[PDB]
């Protein structure tokens, strides 16, 4: 069921959500796949992520011209890291809004990322504070504090069983929390049971490295992350 665009592989997760999947060649690990989504809101389309790459963004973009022919009206992008920001530049080309998490904007040079154009802050409690988020539509965006990066967001979608974790949620079978170079070992627990509280409902956990997972992938980060204190 699952289609191939380019370098890209999409699959339908719900009536209006898909899965959009790129892969990267790295020293060390080999292809390592990232996985982010697109909504479709009505008559738009949101995107949660860009690809590793521009080109690959680009691919997203004409994938769904092609597939579901609605403008994009904009993105959210989960933190300053190149699975998640590395295709900016293409986003902005294409005309699509871009938000992010402000520190994401504030660290993306450090980061070698593009900022987003938009900034979103949160409140004590983790929510995005909504005149930041200008007709966001179903997607609910939660920073759930620190955990594989200071920035990290989350994205829960209205109307769905789905909510993304993005690089802080690993899978439910998943040996380590994998890339921990900019981690809070501390916060990362309860960061991740954050993300579980905020989103209660949601049965379908989409992250950035593995296949879809139940709620079993929040409790397995977290226990996992008990561990680092
Ligand atoms: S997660 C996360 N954050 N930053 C990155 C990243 C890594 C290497 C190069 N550019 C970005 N990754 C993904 C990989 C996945 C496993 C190893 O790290
Ligand atoms: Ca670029
Ligand atoms: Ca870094
Ligand atoms: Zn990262
Ligand atoms: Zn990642």
């Amino acid at each position: 069921g699952d289609q191939r665009f380019g370098d890209l592989v999409f699959r339908q997760l719900a009536p209006n959500v898909w899965q959009h999947t790129s892969y990267l060649d790295m020293p060390g690990f080999g292809a390592v796949a990232s996985n982010g989504l697109i909504v479709r809101d009505g008559g738009r389309v949101l995107v949660v992520d860009t690809a590793w790459t521009d080109d690959q963004t680009a691919q997203i973009l004409n994938w769904i011209k092609q597939e579901i022919n609605l403008p994009v009206a904009l993105a959210v992008v989960t933190h300053a890291h190149q699975d998640k920001m590395g295709g900016m530049d293409a986003l902005h080309a294409a005309g699509i809004a871009t938000y992010a998490n402000a520190l994401s904007n504030q660290l993306a040079p450090q980061e070698g990322m593009v900022a987003a154009q938009h900034s979103l802050t949160f409140a004590a409690n983790g929510w995005v504070e909504p005149a930041t988020a200008p007709n966001f539509g179903p997607l609910k965006v939660f920073y759930p504090g620190p955990g594989h990066t200071s920035d990290n967001i989350t994205v829960g979608i209205d109307g769905t069983d789905i909510a993304f974790g993005g690089c802080l949620i690993k899978d439910s079978k998943a040996k380590s929390l994998g890339n921990l170079g900019d981690a809070d070992t501390e916060h990362y627990a309860a960061s991740a049971r954050a993300f579980g509280a905020a989103f209660p409902k949601a049965s379908m956990i989409v992250m950035s490295h593995s296949a879809p997972d139940s709620r079993a992938a929040i409790t397995h980060t977290a226990r996992m992350a008990d561990k680092l204190r």
